[PDB]
């Protein structure tokens, strides 16, 4: 167990247990595997919205080609660990301030999501007397993202008449949390066919395709994860099959890169029965780890049993009960897991929520009810 | 929009991008004056600061209320800037040893105790510090994680009464959230009275105080049909007399009803686009700054400020009389303020004025997701 030595040290020093713990060794091994496996014309970028903690970005920047970013704040964070010319910038509502900032820093690509954005970017580029390499984000045939497939032709033609714009190709991000590697190869096939078709029709060279992220992780069954080696094998073949060896490619994964190496670890403060149902109240809450509520699932956990008793009255101990795990918050929505069968649990024990590395802290309402933040520990050996 | 229009016009005239929380403190004071002055002499109004704990809001509210209701060490600290500890009352299902010791050290007015285990942890701290503490027992009437299951209340009363460091004042009830029915709220209070009197008579301790909770509702669907406060108060006063509660001190602890109608979230339109037949308007900011609509899964009420001028050399994007989905800048399809709502006219550069944004707006939101700059805050006086 990676987190158990840390929990024992915290218990030994009488420190409260409410922590995010990250396995950086596991992260580096995962990254090494991913990046070394790809074909030479495809690179991994990290989509930092999954987890933009500075220590996480620092570890990740050693392996990835660069960062995908979607705001001025994320550009700023990326610039601490990568040069601007390895930062790619997406998002449906890029402000004039963000675009000017991106242009000024010299970001690698801006992924343009609409005609109006193209025109706003262009006006800035004319005012600054600079050029910019772009992709056009395509929404293949409804969400708010990218250019609707049938509108794409018009935005290509507008882009090609702008001398300040260098059109590299296309950007597709149309799927989320896909666990099926064969499906993902078929989706990449579709992206190749559409990009080649627009390139031909509009008579401009297809230099680059951003294939997006959306590679899934399994929170229900932890043993059944995305078949990366299978995917990459069939991906390499597909590139030859479609004659894309000359076209440069990138992925922009968030979740798949960091999910399994993070843990949210908290101590049991209380155990109570209310109208027949058992509850375990934990330190912290869903305002520090909102992932379970966002998904409406029971988040995977293990229990560390603590033998000692810090009080002169007895613990509350139960066994073999359907138990609802909640945090400290004053809302009935503060639930990590609802009516999960628990083998044995007492006040003073520690819950270890696994697979908490992605969209855990990053999506959470940290300061609701003004609780102190959890402590952050990054394991390096 | 009468209140915020002058601000929007100044922001536009000065070339400041519009993404702001705006609060009407004159409206807040008038509202508080009316509520607190209408209560009978034995009832007090506390402000439940989780609704909005912004320092300027607390500054303004502190004049008019008896005190603050708080649910963490952080909220106690924030309350202590404008009230003494003995006008702060402390609730919540997971009060840590650290929070209890801080509450006791500062001398908080009441701790609203939610379990036997908390009672014992509080009592150990009081024996160690040689202090006494006034408490209420939070009752969960006949489920949720909050308070003491009705069946278990007798046992906790008897335990509290034999602990000499504990002063049991009475009971705390908070069941209802967002009730717009004033008559029903009177009937709920009547239940609280009868239950509290029964336990007092059974165990023969003086019924000194009852905390009646918050949960006075606000109408986000129809803004013209708000809680009939004056009706509630008249019947509440009558009920006190009928139930012979004149010598029992009472308190409410309201959040939402106090601050909801005085706050606005206002933001410029960055882009309008059609994606596979569906119209979207993309706003500056996002549901990470104003999560209320997503948390509730409703369409939040708004109005449109129609801005006359154009900063660009190209035409605005405009639509008329379409089902339109309002989204922010975030790179998630869940970033939705309002789904397929009628908009009579809207253009890029217009400002959407989200009304009733004062309670559980900024306070519940995941401020730093995607690392966007915070909205600006303006307090009107
Ligand atoms: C959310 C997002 C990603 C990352 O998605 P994961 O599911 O975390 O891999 C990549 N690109 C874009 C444009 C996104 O919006
Ligand atoms: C949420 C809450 C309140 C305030 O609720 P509103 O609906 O904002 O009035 C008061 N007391 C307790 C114990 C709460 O959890």
């Amino acid at each position: 167990r990676i987190v158990q030595p840390v929990i024992e040290q915290l218990k030994a020093q009488s420190h409260p247990v409410c922590h995010y713990i990250y396995d950086l060794v596991g992260l580096e091994h995962h990254l090494q595997h991913i990046t070394s496996s790809l074909p030479s014309n495809c690179q991994m970028y990290y989509a930092m919205k999954a987890n933009s903690e500075r220590t996480i970005l620092d570890t990740i920047s050693q392996y990835v080609e660069g960062f995908e970013v979607a705001s001025q704040g994320e550009i700023a964070k990326g610039l601490a660990f990568k040069p601007a010319n390895h930062i790619i910038f997406g998002g449906p509502g890029k402000t004039d301030e963000e675009l000017r900032y991106a242009v000024s820093e010299g970001v690698q690509r801006i992924h343009v999501e609409s005609m109006h954005e193209l025109q706003r970017l262009n006006a800035i580029l004319e005012d600054e007397d600079k050029t910019q390499h772009i992709l056009l984000r395509v929404n293949l045939a409804p969400t708010q993202f990218g250019i609707s497939e049938d509108e794409v032709d018009d935005v290509i033609e507008a882009a090609l008449v702008m001398p300040n714009i260098h059109l590299d190709g296309f950007h597709f991000h149309s799927i989320s949390n896909n666990l099926d590697s064969n499906l993902h190869v078929d989706v990449v096939k579709l992206y190749f066919k559409k990009a080649k078709s627009w390139s031909e029709k509009h008579r401009f060279p297809l230099k680059h395709i951003n294939l997006g992220g959306g590679i899934g992780v399994n929170y229900a069954d932890l043993t059944s994860q995305f078949e990366w080696d299978n995917f990459v094998e069939n991906f390499k073949t597909l590139i030859v099959e479609q004659e894309m060896e000359d076209v440069t490619l990138n992925f922009e994964c968030g979740r798949f890169i960091v999910a399994h190496i993070g843990y949210y670890v908290t101590e049991v403060l209380d155990i109570k029965k209310v109208h027949g149902a058992w509850y375990a109240i934990l330190r912290g809450g869903t305002q520090q780890f909102r992932l379970p509520v966002s998904w409406q699932h029971n988040h995977p956990f293990e229990i560390y049993r603590y033998k000692d008793n810090p009080y002169s009255f007895e613990k509350v101990s139960i066994s073999r009960q359907d138990t609802t795990l909640v945090g400290q918050l004053c809302t009935p929505k503060d639930v990590f897991a609802r009516e999960v069968q628990i083998d044995a649990i007492s006040t003073g024990d520690v819950i270890v929520f696994k697979y908490a590395g992605a969209y855990g802290w990053s999506i959470s309402h940290h300061d609701f009810l003004s609780h102190p933040h959890p402590e952050f520990i990054y394991l390096t050996q």
